[PDB]
C-alpha cells in the first residue's frame, strides 16, 4: 500500500473570515492506520487572526482515522489518485463557513490545499469575541449519498463559562477512482489544540479518529 | 429510588401528518438501569395511517438509558416530579415534525401524553409514499443550555431500494425539580420496530440507549 | 360565487407553546375581493398566555387575499370545498413552530379548525420573556409545487428596545378541489393587532393582504 | 462623489463543488434609477460545469433606488465604500459563501469578489444546469448589531418548470458612520439578457427599487 504506518504531512490553507483575509501554512505527520495526527501550524499572513482558531481546526484528512476491516475505508482506498472533500459548517447564531481541500500524496507526505470562508459572524458572538475554549470531541455519521461519501456532525464549541455554542457540518467527501463504498457508520473524534502562542500565530494541533458501527446489539 | 428495576409504561399519542389526524395508544415494559424498553402499539384513530410509521417511534422516555454513575442523570434525577420534553425534527426535504410529551410516574407505571405534528412532508416522498425501512442507530449530544438539558441528534431512515433520508433532532428536556446537571456527553441509541402487522395498526417497539463520554482519550 | 364582498368568520385554535396549553376561540368578518379582515380573538383556556402573542396571529386565511384577474386565485377558486394549510415557522433562535388550518364555508361564514404547536423557545427570548411589539409587513413568494400552492415568507418581529427578531414561514396550500394554478407571484401582508386587554386574553385583529406580481418591468 | 451614470469593473474568484474559476467584468449603471448593465468573461475555468444563475446576483446596491423617506446605507458610504457578505442556502442542501469589496475612483466602482459553493447534488439542477432564470424578489431590509442585513427569498425557474429555492442572508458593512434607515424593502429584477456556449460570455442586467409597505398602517 502506499500508505504507511507512519505517513507526513503539509497544507496552505488561503482564507477569509468576516472578509479578513488570511494564509496558514502547516507540517505534521500521523499514524494513518492508528488514526493519529499531529500538526504544527505558522499564521503566514493576516496576523494576528481577529477570530476564533477553533474554526479552522478541523479543516486542517479523513485517512488518519483507524478503520476496522468489516467497514471499507473510502480515504485510504483513494490513493494514490487521492481525494477532495467540500464543507459547509452552519453556526446557530447564522455565521456560515465553507471549505474545501484537495488531498494529494507524493511519496510519503500528503499535501493539502484548502479554502475557508466564512461569513455572517455576529460581532459580539463567540467567534469574533474569541470566547471559545476548544471543540467537544464528535460523533460523525458517514453515509453514501449520490456515489460519494457524506458526512454529517453536531459539533459544539465549549465556552468561556462552560455553556456551548453549536454548529452542524455536512462534509462530502470524493474519491479520485471508484472505490469500494461503505455502509452507513460512525467516525469518532477528539480534536485538540496542544499548545498555541499568544495570538496563535504558531499552533500544535492534534486529532484522534476511529469508524466504527454502533456498539448497541441488534434486536 | 422511585425509579425502579422494571417499570411499567403506557402512553396515548394524539397528532397530525400532513393534515392526517390519528390516535395511538400504547402499553410496554422496561429495564431503566438497563436502558432497554418494549411498547406495543395499537392505532385507535386514523388507520390505515397514510404515512410512514417511522416517524412517530422516536417520540413513543431518556429515563430509560444506562446512565454510567460519573454521569449525572438528568432524567432518573427528574422522579417523581418527572419532566417533558419538547423536539423539532427537520428533514431535509422541508419536512417538520414538532413532538412534546409529559412524562409522568405512578406506582411502577409511566404515562406518557404526546402530541406530534408534521407538515410540509413532500406528496412523493419516502414519509407519504411509505418508502423508509428503519431509523439507523445513532448518537445524541447532550449538553445544558440556560438550565436545562438539550439533546441533538443527526438521523437517517434507510430507504426501500437503499439510500437514506436525513432528518436533524433538536429536543429540550425539562424537569420539573432542581437536578444535579451534566457536563456535555453522548447517548447512543438503537430503536427497531421488531414486528408489526400490514397497514401498522399493531406494532412492537424496541429501544436501547446508552450514555457515555467519548472512549478517546484527552492528550491536552 | 359564493365568496360574497362581506363574509364572516369563526375559529377555534387549540395549541401548545414550550408545553403550555391553550385554547383561543374567534369571531370577525372581512372583505375577501378587498383582501382586509377583521377578528376578535379570546382566550378560553390556558390563560394568561406565558409567551408573546404575536407567534399566533398568522394562523388566525388567503382567501382575503386582493388577487388582480391576471393572477388565478388558487383560494377563491377552492370553494365551496374550500382547503387546508400546513406551515412551518423556523425562528432565529431555534424555536419552531408548526400550524395547521382546515378552513371551510358554511352560509356566509368561514370555520377554521387551527392546530398550533411551538417548541424549543429560549426562555429568556423575546417570545418567552414577551419582548415582541409587531409582526412588519412582508411579502411571501407564491409557487406551484406538487401541484399544490407554496409560500415562502421572510417575517420578523419588531422588539421592544428595537432591533428585529427573524422567522422563516414555509406554507402548503392544499384546494379541495381542482383549481387553476397561478404562475409564480408575490402576496403582501400587514397583520396587526388593533387593541388587546392587559393579558391578551381578549385581541383585535386584522390583516390586509394583496397579490401582484413583480411591478420591475422585464429588461 | 455618486453620479447619475457610473462605470463598473469587477473580479471573481471563486470555486462550485472544487471547481475553479475567474470571472472578470465591466459595465455601467444608473444608481439613481437602481439600473445596470455588465458584461462578464470567464478567464479562468472555462467551461464551467455549474449553473452561471447561481452567480449572477454576486456581480452591489448603490444601484438602487431610493425614495427621499428611506435612509440609503450604500450611496451615503462613499466615497469609503462598503463591502458585503452574503450565504446562500439551497432547499437541496447546496451552500455558497460570497464577499465583495466595493470601492469607488473616479466614475469607476470596482468590486473585489469571492464565491464559494460546496455540497451540490451531481444531479441536482445547479449541476446539471437546469435552470432558466431567477424569479424577481424582494429582499427585507433591516438594521443587525449596527450594519445592515438583508434576507432574500430567492428562487430558480427550471427548465420544465416548476422551481429550486434559495435563502439568501447578507451583512452589507459601510466603512463610515451612514444614517441607518428602518425595516424595509428591495424588489429586484435580474436577468441575464444574452450570453454564448458555455457562458464565457455573459450580459447581466439588474434593476432594484427600494420602498416601505404601501399597505395602510390600520393599528393606533
Amino acid at each position: 500500500s502506499v500508505i504507511k504506518s507512519d505517513m507526513k504531512i503539509k497544507l496552505r490553507m488561503e482564507g477569509t473570515v468576516n472578509g479578513h483575509k488570511f494564509v496558514i501554512e502547516g507540517e505534521g505527520e500521523g499514524k494513518p492506520y492508528e488514526g493519529t495526527q499531529t500538526m504544527n501550524l505558522k499564521v503566514k499572513e493576516g496576523a494576528p487572526l481577529p477570530f476564533a482558531y477553533d474554526i479552522l481546526t478541523t479543516a486542517f484528512n479523513r485517512v488518519f482515522t483507524k478503520y476496522p476491516k468489516d467497514i471499507p475505508d473510502y480515504f485510504k482506498q483513494s490513493f494514490p489518485e487521492g481525494y477532495s472533500w467540500e464543507r459547509s459548517m452552519t453556526f446557530e447564531d447564522g455565521g456560515i463557513c465553507t471549505a474545501t481541500s484537495d488531498i494529494t500524496l507524493e511519496g510519503d507526505c500528503f499535501f493539502y490545499e484548502i479554502r475557508f470562508d466564512g461569513v455572517n459572524f455576529p460581532p459580539n458572538g463567540p467567534v469574533m469575541q474569541k470566547k471559545t475554549l476548544k471543540w467537544e470531541p464528535s460523533t460523525e455519521k458517514m453515509y453514501v449519498r449520490d456515489g460519494v461519501l457524506m458526512g454529517d456532525v453536531n459539533m459544539a464549541l465549549l465556552l468561556e463559562g462552560g455553556g456551548h455554542y453549536r454548529c452542524d457540518f455536512k462534509t462530502t467527501y470524493k474519491a479520485k477512482k471508484g472505490v469500494q463504498l461503505p455502509d452507513y457508520h460512525f467516525v469518532d473524534h477528539r480534536i485538540e489544540i496542544l499548545s498555541h502562542d499568544k495570538d496563535y500565530n504558531n499552533v500544535k494541533l492534534y486529532e484522534h479518529a476511529v469508524a466504527r458501527y454502533s456498539m448497541l446489539p441488534r434486536q
